[PDB]
């Protein structure tokens, strides 16, 4: 039942997947370290910079109730009916920051409407919640994954691989963006060998049930993924116990976590996966780095995540041993900020920043929270803040790489992607940054390290023999037969052939005819 | 300080939702008490309850128990009540299913929220044509039909008396808006044009409803306005009216339906009004109880008193700093209450949820009559489909088993669609409403018995009527509006629309029906 409440003239709701899902009864496991403890740190790093901002909500403290999702949209649905029955110890939340898994946030939009309590997620990419008929005070600093299976089908068009595979997690995060990719797939010719889903609770032998049915399309040598980021730790572990070994091609969800790949490296090298485009927030880095067990007690979970990075123990743990130094410390050699850490910056700002006009607008002669704001028209602020264009929190250089935080129509961002490459080159393994998805695919081959050190060859049926075979399309359009020739006819093309004719013979490369002698 | 509420505890428990208390105005959430739609709505499910706890052959063996609480008339309100259902599911009582939601605003919104926990809601009122959309309210389902069948009942009235320029005004919201939609679509399909369309809307005060009575008044040829108003809003409607002595012919939905109270201080100017109101037939049983009840023996309800002290005009030692003592002899009976015209409905639905969750019962418990561990945390989803396909005969409370007395629900969860048609009069020095009519699929009213206003059969069409002597009519471009053209001397009326010549010779009778012969 834990918790970070602090108070505030007004006060902002945050939800996080601090804990990963509970296994079997239990509703909360291990913490996240970086999707988790990280993003709620940069919440609070926000907030405390805000409130030291003369400039943005000067005389307004902010304050915030940030709770615990466990990457679980039915728990982060029962603790967001805390920010409601404060609208009723309890405080009154003026918008929601939160929800990284789109379940969540979707779950959490759903009642959060009800209250016309606006809400902003720094990660959820499910298009689902561009439909403002059901998600109607719902925005987002990131845009939907309708843009991300775009970019996917044309990795995969570019380097030809037709026919591959794909896995999804049950949900509106996999399963919509699985479809989206199918329907990119087809416009761009490629076939399906087979679509796996792993769904709610699976244990290892559902992911094992999944491997195999993989390696059942031996020719499909290169998967899509559009999981969640806990499915694919799992599908990754599944194909190292029967060291099967794929292309890998996943989203967000995995992403460049470093974490859903340690223990099985070798299984998902030369993987490459694709992540929201942006760039850390440097301000963030010092303050993150300069967090520890003493010095930051407003954090309830800080401990635990302490203990499990460095594997600690203090007098604050199970019934264990190795007691920890005191000298240990957050810093360059073990720590590298999340790669959404600015969205969350972002997102905070955003309901900042609409606040403050809000604020200027309803209370123009004080600096204080006068009366006219003491009750919030949530409605009003949702369309305060869909128009809300301002440059990125001073923690982002210049001004021209468009790093200007505003909305869609629907309350979207915008769709900029990078493509990494799952390496090892230094004997660590590592994401090397091999392109990006602006509204047009764009990476260089070159750097790419593939698995098994060849551009990896994903097509339905075997290319033809030169010499005499020609292409031959049975009733799809992926899958096709090799027929060798007459030895008097040669190729008018890869898919025809054709007799020579009298007194003449095929050329040695088949590409044409020439007269016989005698 | 003091928000009231009904908890009984049982093996299961049904959360309620009632508009016991009016619309609290300006500051105030809660108003005055609703005592037909509110108490006796109320008093309906507790005598549904008392009936099931009594009864051997449903639910013998698991007590049903109760968590009520009063809407205030209000969404909102309603709302943040509700969250008491899902805290629960977390002193807090356990919720099994909600009965409720009376006005579709509020019914709708509590649907929003109950869904998110799986708990299944019917309401025994709500008829707004949203509610029968499942995607987005999967966990709903009611004993009364979708306004879509009100509308055509009402445009079929229309279509029947030929008025065809008449207004409407919907009250803003799911209930108004979809519900006059509706009707605008039946009247387009029925050849019906409507003067003008006005739309009061939440918190509206006096000037809103006056700037409304005006607006109708400046189309003096719709004499015949629909109305698709929330009750209250229809109360304040008729009383903008009455004071500029204003006077149409009303056409309103059950939102008005069959009240006397929306009538009061304002009986002249709604006289001859049409109203509909849902097919339903008494619950006599209930009379006997309702009648039986006092603010002596009636303790369970926290909101009699106040019901008592408003019926009656009176005071005890728990009212306002007023006067007049009341008389300990006073009683609601015969003379003084008639029967809510929905009650029906609620026992209804609470016999809908009792015979969902006896039937659920009875299979995952097979060897007791009581709540086995099996189902010690109900599946809502499973119970909503469990309770979709439930038929049962209305409650012993209905005679016979022939018109068709039989609760179901719809592959939507909604009921059948039977309307009544009344008429309000005041024959007898007072003023009431008459049954002129009902419409099951068609319509069907014997037109004898209805008192018009101002004793002649209304007339509601766009333009004036023609000159006998000489105009012709002419249809512009639509088929509500016409010209009078009056005709050459020499032409007489060969029919209502057209002039011809008499030729010569002959010359037009004065008449103008036919021509006659000219001497000299
Ligand atoms: C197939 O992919 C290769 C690798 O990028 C490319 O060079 C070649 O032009 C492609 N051919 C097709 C089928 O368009
Ligand atoms: C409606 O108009 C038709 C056509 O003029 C007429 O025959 C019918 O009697 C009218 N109905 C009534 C009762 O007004
Ligand atoms: N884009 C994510 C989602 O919508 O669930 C997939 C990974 C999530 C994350 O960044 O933690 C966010
Ligand atoms: N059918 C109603 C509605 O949906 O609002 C109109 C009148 C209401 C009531 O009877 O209380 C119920």
């Amino acid at each position: 039942r834990r918790e970070i409440k602090i108070e505030g003239d007004l006060v902002l709701g945050g939800l996080f997947p601090i804990n990963e899902k509970g296994t079997g009864t239990e509703e909360c496991g291990r913490i996240n370290e970086d999707r988790g403890i990280q993003r709620l740190e940069a919440m609070l790093f926000a907030i405390d910079e805000i409130n030291k901002d003369n400039y943005l909500l000067p005389g307004v403290k902010l304050g915030v109730h940030i709770l615990d999702t466990c990457s679980r949209d039915t728990y982060a649905l029962e603790q967001s009916l805390e920010f409601v029955r404060a609208s009723l110890i309890p405080l009154l939340i003026a918008g929601v920051i939160g929800g990284s898994y789109s379940s969540v946030s979707i779950q959490v939009a759903n009642l959060l409407r009800l209250f016309q309590i606006p809400q902003i997620s720094y990660a959820s990419t499910s298009a689902k919640l561009s439909d403002k008929s059901r998600y109607d005070y719902f925005a987002r600093t990131v845009p939907p994954d309708f843009y991300q299976a775009k970019a996917m089908a044309e990795i995969l068009r570019f380097f030809n691989w037709t026919y591959v595979s794909t896995v999804a997690s049950e949900g509106d995060y996999g399963e919509t963006g699985i479809e989206a990719f199918e329907q990119e797939a087809r416009l761009r010719n490629i076939c399906i060998a087979t679509a796996e889903k792993v769904g709610r609770s699976n244990i290892r032998k559902s992911y094992d049930s999944v491997i195999r049915e993989l390696l059942q399309k031996p020719n499909a040598r290169v998967v899509v993924l559009f999981m969640r980021s806990d499915d694919s730790r799992e599908l990754i572990a599944a194909a190292n116990r029967v060291n099967a070994s794929f292309t890998w091609v996943a989203s967000d969800g995995w992403g460049a976590q470093e974490s859903i790949v340690k223990g099985s490296e070798h299984v998902a090298y030369g993987a490459i996966t694709l992540e929201l485009a942006s760039h850390p927030v440097r301000q963030f880095d010092r303050y993150f780095q300069s967090l520890n067990p003493y010095n930051n007690h407003r954090n309830p979970w800080f401990r635990d995540f302490w203990e499990q990075k460095f594997q600690c123990s203090l007098q604050n743990k199970r019934n264990h041993r190795q007691v920890c130094d005191k000298h240990l410390a957050i810093d360059s050699s073990n720590y590298e900020q999340e790669s959404k850490i600015m969205f969350v910056v972002n997102a905070v700002y955003a309901m900042a920043h609409a606040l403050h006009k809000m604020q200027r607008t309803l209370c123009p002669q004080t600096t204080k929270l006068c009366d006219a704001m003491k009750i919030l028209d949530g409605k009003k602020l949702y369309k305060e803040y869909l128009l809300k264009i301002q440059f990125t929190a001073p923690f982002n250089p210049n001004k021209g790489a468009d790093s200007i935080v505003k909305f869609d129509t629907f309350g979207d961002g915008m769709g900029r992607y990078n493509v990494f490459n799952l390496q090892q080159t230094g004997g660590k393994y590592s994401y090397l940054k091999v392109g990006h998805w602006a509204e047009t695919l764009s990476l260089d081959v070159d750097s790419i390290h593939w698995s098994r050190n060849s551009v990896p060859t994903s097509q339905c049926s075997d290319p033809c023999a030169p010499n005499e075979m020609k292409n031959m399309q049975p009733g799809d359009v992926c899958c096709w037969i090799c027929i060798p020739c007459e030895p008097y006819e040669y190729l008018v093309d890869e898919f025809t052939c054709m007799d020579c004719g009298p007194g003449q013979w095929p050329t040695a490369d088949l590409s044409g005819c020439y007269n016989l002698p005698e």
